[PDB]
């Protein structure tokens, strides 16, 4: 059992572990756009000789608040064979990513996670939140307030160009933007097309300042399911949904979003737009706990403060945050702060309050008055979003 | 068709109206404990001879922000003949007793919804969120930071004192919060025993600093539902929630509480506390402005700002915040802000933010720096809470 | 956390961890004939002040192979209070009335599980298979072969004296009978009436040498559920599913019966007795090794063998078996068969085959013949069924 | 309507009554490799001009008790046209192959019915069982005692070799054991593969001594479906649970088994292994009861003995079995047992005990001691399994 940075003779045993361990995993083909992403030295495989381990992490770039974007290593393709668990191959090939993730340089590491209690104890937070709105179209009236009482139902392929001007400007806008590079359009714009006995054609609704990609579902046949939409514009978000609510055809129009969606309050009904799902969406792994703190924008609301912050394992460090700008250097002073690394990627998009995080033991305090100023100070004033998995 | 406060002789009529229109209302009996509340001249009915229409308010005390208690007129037991739909009674019945709760000098009114279409153009805000987290308790287990790893298995009825004195703390400390006066708790330790073909026996988790009562579900016995957990501390509600974990017969626990619930950061897989429902709790009628304004603290971390605050038909106001206290005088000056007065009542508790109102048109300032102050301030350091539906 | 004996004023404590733990449990009432089979001495409460753990043994009278009927302490009302999980309660439980129960000279202890991973560690084995048999009626055809090409209609109250004279000559002649005193059939029979927004009215069918006792389903009133078949002869187990199948208003008839129930094989279609449900039902610890081998009768069929059988620290004997009986004496004599207590339970009434459980690795020997000679000798003539739950 | 052996200008009719009577039939490319294992003379077609009735036989070679290897003529391709049911074709067809399988020296015949109701009138008896186990794999842990706490996961058609060679050892050491030739071989990999819109890819694990066929269902996504499991030792059947086991993804593992598969007492919850599903797999139709009743194997634990048995409509014989033989030799003495044809088929591979086929009236006889000595003697050392459907 070794641990190795993979050779192109690798690949296979690598595809054959993924066809096995990813039911979304058609073949070769799909790993191809997403290899363009991985660096020399971004992949670790175990052999025992067949590969029985692998991981890896691709080279992104992340919004978080203040419209700032951070350079980060977005770890994918982990997989353990079904023939080789409890031997510790996930914490040796995590320990070792994470090595070079740090050595390289990258201030942040995230991933979508398979199930919810693996990466916490690698120092991962959940740090978006997914949020499935199902509207009952038949019912949905628009408030006299609702703005547009402009779009366009056109070919995903054929406006191409656009779509991939207005995804720019939302990504670097709100906290949780990815770049999508164009190998990921090629991915996108081909899973558009319907599939023999798969999905159905996606039609697309465009605004200037919006578009949302919609199909209907393969069984349900009134239900049309939005897969993605970006709005730069509260204008160009109600627009859109006045075009999804007319798809007379349709009874329910389904949509992964985020928790402050202002849908609901564009309707007569606010309870038309139920919740029918919630899940974490992105995790975050602060790798460097000085240069990730630094780097986020803070709210201008709250007036000037200084804490130490102790992250278990992760250093302690004397924190000042003012002007909607943190100083964040190292010191041996008693902490006032103490918290597992997992904790502070969970605060670090706005999507945790550092309040609902300390009633629960995971940040640890003895002055309420910091806690209100930390929750104030992390939350963002844009919502964070999630971008596309990975 | 007249609109005139009952007589004792209108009730039959009004329980008739009430058993067709309520499938929770079982007779008489039910409405006793409740008319306890209703002051003189707290109800009308509209006779064509027969009721055809009902409506009236209860007197309540509602915790809000800062801990102040504001006398809350309490609207229920609303209903319209079937016979009698599209004649405006429900209007009339509602300009009526506005009259009476603003005249009898409540500043705020407040109601639980049978649909979210009716209220908002009345002045009725959703002002607290109800979700449902069902945890499957098969899996879940403790994170090695959550607290206690001093609960009691008991009978409710044989320890009525305690609960009654743990609510009190509980209600006065958290925004959402009701006073439960003797003749609600004779209700809810009556609706604690077993009925022949109806629900099973209640039984109670007892904390020095809080107590969960729940019940197994008539006919998924493998879920447990807990109609009311009530925590002063996070020590007692990390307790409560252990001894619910140990209900090793039990798949499920299922609980309504609020999205800020800390629950899922107790568990090494947040992910176990599913969210299986959300929904508007209580909804909230600002019946004067400035009253309301004034009585509510707000967050200490937003340095002082004035604006001027347009309520649609509720008057304009000089509005000045700092040190966590308003003052709200009227004005003749330019408007810097707009909403109707159902808005105000989704701003009021800290449930919804004015920046999501204002991405839906529903507020309206062309200063995107006050909306960020608006945010800030009108947020609730403690969590809001739904106490009992009514 | 003490553990003692019950005094009377232990009972209401017993009553409230019963009502919390077990969703079949009415109140005070149901346990009282069960009290009656609970010697002095049968129980044990931990005290932590309030009752958080207990468990008792009736007095039960158990058949095995051979028609041998051994005195047999039935483990029952076996709780933890869910505050007080993972505390060892119940290993401390099962200690000391497995103390008891040896001192008091039980051969065999017996019990039905909740969960089946629970009791194994105590050396229970799963000694009796349930298994589930839904008819559809309507296409039921018997064979030509099939007996009865005698029954009547009763209810069950007015023929007591002719169910308890059947019953008591099945369960003598059948390995996992067991005898139902007066005080379980004043019980049954209580059931039998109809209950408001409960059961439905139980009807018997009788035979001579045979009763069915069944009831129309609470919600699928095309479903019948036979609670109860106990045939003594061939004609009247024919005879009595002659009437079933005639319930010309149901489409389908369930049983839990064994898994050597002839009745598929009465049929045209052997398919039309459909496996819906299969589980544990009679589980055995074999309290002294040498009591429980020596009482037991054997298949006169293999000719006579000696071996050395070990039970994981239950000691090591010299086994002989011939003419149907065994010889267990004790030896220092190497091993032949090694294999835990809970193993030896499974084996007891023939329900599993050594060769299984030799496959599992759960029995150990190192000669084929030796596992073909326990496998035949263990086997029982008449199949094993199980009586009624405690 | 004339009955004749088919010409090649027979077999598109045939195919199209074959595409309309069976849902699994693509196309006459199915047929191609199973059509190698029809004889000269082995079909026949019913012309009315078109085919409205057909029906063949395979040759097969059969493993039984004492890992005997009998020709077996396989019943398969049996159709009647749905103008032409109730005109007594399938008769003729039976009659007819009957007559030709007899005279060509086959001593049994094998068919898989697609309802139980149909081939009893034949002779055929169900003689395997299906058992479907379905396995919650989130709670399943191995038993203390379980082995090897060697497997390989791999592309079935990179090694056929490999499972050809261990299912070759399997089908001649396991009653119900059948060869699986080359073109079966070929359609089996075939059918491993990815269908559009239809099955996911198949994966293997291979251990030295068994191998594990399975696929991720096409709809239910965390459910696997073992298609095939043959392990020639139980290390080999511990070892490819574990690994299935291993199958993180999954919730459940389901596998089409029989009764006496040890996986339950490989976990320390034997109820994790739960039936799903039980069904009638192979029938047998005993063409020579003096031929096949010498070939078979029988328990050496039962001592020399001598019975007259007659079989309705298939002579009569003086049956004397002893050292594990049977001769079996004409007689005009007084039968002592009396059967139908289809009832020794049930018999004959050790699925069904004469005890149970007696107290249904199937077996007859007026010696319980008799009965005994058959049942003893015609179970089987190694557990009857179902190879493959043909
Ligand atoms: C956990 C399930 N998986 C992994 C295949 C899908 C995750 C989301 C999708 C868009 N990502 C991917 C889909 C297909 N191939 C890929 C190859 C690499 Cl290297 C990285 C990511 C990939
Ligand atoms: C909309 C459905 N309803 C009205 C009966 C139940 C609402 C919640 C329950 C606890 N409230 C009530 C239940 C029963 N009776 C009552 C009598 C009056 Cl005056 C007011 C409220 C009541
Ligand atoms: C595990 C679920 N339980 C325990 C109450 C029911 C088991 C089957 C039933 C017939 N047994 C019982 C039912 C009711 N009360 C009883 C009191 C005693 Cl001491 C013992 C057994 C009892
Ligand atoms: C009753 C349903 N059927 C008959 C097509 C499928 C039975 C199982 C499968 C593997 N057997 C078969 C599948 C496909 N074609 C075949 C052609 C002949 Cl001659 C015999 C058997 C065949």
């Amino acid at each position: 059992v070794t641990l190795c940075s993979p050779t192109e003779d690798d690949w296979p045993g690598m595809f054959l572990l993924a066809a096995a361990s990813f039911t979304d995993f058609i073949g070769p083909e799909s790993a191809t756009a997403w290899r363009t992403l991985v660096p020399t030295d971004g992949a670790v495989v175990v052999r025992d000789s067949e590969v029985v381990g692998m991981a890896l992490y691709m080279d992104l770039r992340l919004t978080v608040p203040g419209e700032v974007v951070l350079p980060t290593a977005g770890l994918s393709f982990v997989a353990v064979a079904p023939t080789h668990r409890r031997r510790g191959l996930l914490r040796a090939m995590c320990a070792e990513l994470h090595r070079r993730i740090a050595d390289s340089g990258y201030p942040v590491a995230a991933l979508h996670a398979s199930e919810g209690g693996i990466y916490g104890r690698f120092g991962y937070g959940p740090a978006t939140t997914l949020h499935e709105l199902t509207v009952d179209r038949r019912f949905a009236r628009f408030h006299a307030d609702a703005p547009g009482g402009s779009v366009r139902l056109v070919r995903p392929t054929e406006h191409r160009g656009e779509f991939e001007a207005i995804y720019e400007r939302w990504r670097q806008q709100v906290p949780g933007g990815l770049l999508r590079p164009q190998v990921l359009w090629d991915e996108l714009l081909a899973e558009a097309k319907a599939a023999p006995g798969g999905d159905r054609e996606s039609f697309a609704l465009l605004h200037p300042d919006g578009y949302a990609l919609y199909r209907v579902d393969r069984t349900d046949l009134k239900l049309a399911r939005v897969s993605e939409l970006r709005a730069v514009t509260a204008d160009a978000h109600c627009a859109l949904w006045r075009a999804l609510i007319g798809l007379d055809s349709m009874e329910r129009i389904s949509i992964i979003t985020h928790p402050q969606d202002p849908l609901p309050h564009l309707l007569t009904d606010t309870r038309l737009a139920r919740t029918t799902w919630r899940q974490d969406g992105l995790w975050l792994r602060i790798m460097n706990v000085p240069a990730a703190l630094e780097a986020r924008g803070y709210a201008h609301e709250v007036g000037e403060f200084s804490t130490v912050l102790e992250v278990s394992d992760g250093g302690r460090f004397a924190l000042k945050i003012g002007d909607g700008r943190a100083r964040c250097t190292p010191t041996d002073a008693a902490a006032e702060i103490e918290m597992d690394r997992d904790v502070l990627g969970s605060l670090y998009l706005g999507a945790h309050r550092a309040s609902t995080l300390a009633a629960a033991n995971r940040l640890r305090t003895k002055d309420s008055q910091l806690l209100r100023r930390l929750d104030a100070a992390f939350a963002s004033d844009v919502p964070v979003q999630t971008a596309f998995e990975f």
